[PDB]
């Protein structure tokens, strides 16, 4: 009935990206109040992310695209107090809207590798008119998203089906993989992301390595792993949307070398899905359940998730002793 799910993946394979849907997709999670207080601290780390911007650009001399935008940063410190407080003002909002539109906050956040820029930053300010809207009550994510210190793991709690989720979403990173194997209990199902778009990409560990080429190693370790033999697995090849319009502009021959295929969406996403699902040492006994999915777009992960559910409500119910 409960069903834990576990998001694996390497880095920047938009594991959390994820958990930012299911807020929306799913309702009724026992939580309206406990979102509430967390409504403070939501509106806080939002403004503290746009002043972290704003920061950034004294230290890089970079000036907003509109001169005006300069006011509305004066107003911006004024006017954070509430939202600090749990108010959000159409004022503040509209204020914050503006900067983050603006085209030199967006020079500076787009270089957020010069400078520490809050995590969250994108997700409020992309979101700002949701979370603005009166009587706002955060959602699992938008909870997650909050606090600049690390919380731990990214826990998220939504009922779908009559199934109590618990979906859990962990760093890739190489530093935070090894909190991973504190999930690792009570796991239901796995969802393994996997940047589609990565294939051309470096590890920011290092630049010498290549994204996807790490993250199959990790997914080797996931699918062959004992503990997770009874444990359902599941691909996501995430970022289908990225992979399709960068598959034009660049060979995929940069990540599988023995490739052959054309530049097409539909050859060289398949082309790594085969890569990937190969991994199973375990053909005969072991299955995966593979799907191309895009974070970022609620519908797409709505129907693909739906999915997902259905297999783990025909697979997980009764241990298995044969095959």
């Amino acid at each position: 009935r409960e069903v834990k799910l576990l998001l694996l993946g390497a880095g920047e394979s938009g594991k959390s990206t994820i958990v930012k849907q299911m807020k929306i997709i799913h309702e009724a999670g026992y939580s309206e109040e406990e979102c509430k207080q967390y409504k403070a601290v939501v509106y806080s780390n939002t403004i503290q992310s746009i002043i972290a911007i704003i920061r950034a650009m004294g230290r890089l001399k970079i000036d907003f695209g509109d001169s005006a935008r300069a006011d509305d940063a004066r107003q911006l410190f004024v006017l954070a107090g509430a939202a600090e407080e749990g108010f959000m003002t159409a004022e503040l909002a509209g204020v914050i809207k503006r900067l983050w539109k603006d085209s030199g906050v967006q020079a500076c956040f787009n270089r957020s590798r010069e400078y520490q820029l809050n995590d969250s930053a994108a997700y409020y300010l992309n979101d700002l008119d949701r979370i603005a809207q009166p009587n706002y009550i955060p959602t699992q994510q938008d909870v997650l998203r909050t606090r600049v210190k690390t919380t731990g793991i990214v826990e998220t709690h939504f009922t779908f089906k009559d199934l109590h989720f618990k979906m859990f979403d962990v760093g890739g990173q190489r530093s935070e993989r090894k909190k991973w194997i504190h999930c690792f209990e009570g796991v239901a199902a796995i969802i393994f992301c996997v940047a589609l778009s990565d294939y051309d990409l470096v590890l920011a560990e290092d630049e010498e390595m290549n994204r996807m080429h790490e993250s199959m190693k990790l997914f080797d370790s996931i699918c062959n792993n004992k503990w997770f033999t009874d444990t359902s697995i599941i691909l996501f090849l995430n970022k289908k949307d990225l992979f399709e319009e960068k598959i034009k502009k660049s060979p995929l021959t940069i990540c599988y070398q023995e490739y052959a295929g054309s530049n097409t969406y539909e050859e060289a996403a398949a082309y790594i899905q085969c890569q990937f699902e190969d991994l199973n040492k375990r053909k005969d006994t072991k299955e995966i359940y593979t799907h191309f999915t895009c974070a970022t777009d609620t519908k797409n992960v709505q129907f693909v998730f739906d999915a997902v559910t259905d297999v783990i409500i025909k697979n997980n119910l009764k241990d298995c002793g044969l095959f």
